[PDB]
């Protein structure tokens, strides 16, 4: 192909930084090789960072965009699973990354916007408004949307990295019935 690459920006948490992947192996990564697939020479901006709520995203935007030599001609924005973590407001949450849309849309870049869906460990009412703010976004802002982001793995637990392991209300049971003996034998009587 002549001439060069399109300029992507990949503004994002966890799942765009790439944590606990090697070198290459993130979605930034290995979607600026797919996209050769498509016709496209792309360079993508790894703006993914680690834990990023969406007010830590909506705290550094202007910041990442000054940042770059060439303005991105697109920017995906992939962020409130950390939000849904910390089990914060969705009312919240809309309005952090309404102030990032607005700041790309101030600057005529268009956007994608990556949906995220809450488990049901946060009740109804909580993942109903969760999972509504993102296609409010999109027709609010004109962004185009990937309704959920993570359907492609939802369903594959052998797609996804071993790490954090919460017990449930039960499972704390069960660790108390496991290790309950323990504890009582290293009181001193």
């Amino acid at each position: 192909s002549m001439g060069e690459s399109r300029v992507i920006l990949a503004f994002g948490d966890a799942l765009f930084a790439g944590y606990g992947l090697d070198k290459g192996e993130s979605y930034p990564a290995k979607l600026e090789t797919a996209l050769r697939s498509h016709g496209i020479n792309a360079r993508i901006i790894n703006a993914g960072v680690s834990g990023d709520t969406t007010a830590a995203g909506l705290q550094r935007i202007k910041f990442v965009l000054d940042s770059q030599p060439d303005k991105p001609e697109l920017a995906i924005v992939e962020l409130g699973g950390n939000d849904l973590l910390r089990g914060l407001s969705p009312a919240e949450a809309r309005q952090n990354l309404s102030g990032i849309l607005e700041e790309l849309q101030r600057r005529k870049i268009p956007i994608l916007l990556m949906g995220m869906r809450a488990p049901p460990n946060l009740g109804a009412k909580y993942q109903r408004e969760f999972d509504g703010i993102y296609p409010y976004l999109a027709e609010k802002y004109d962004a185009k949307l990937v309704p959920f982001f993570l359907e492609a793995v939802a369903d594959r637990p052998d797609l996804i990295q071993k790490d954090h392991v919460h017990p449930t209300a039960r499972g704390v049971e069960e660790l108390v019935s496991a290790t309950s003996n323990a504890v009582a034998k290293a009181l001193p009587a």
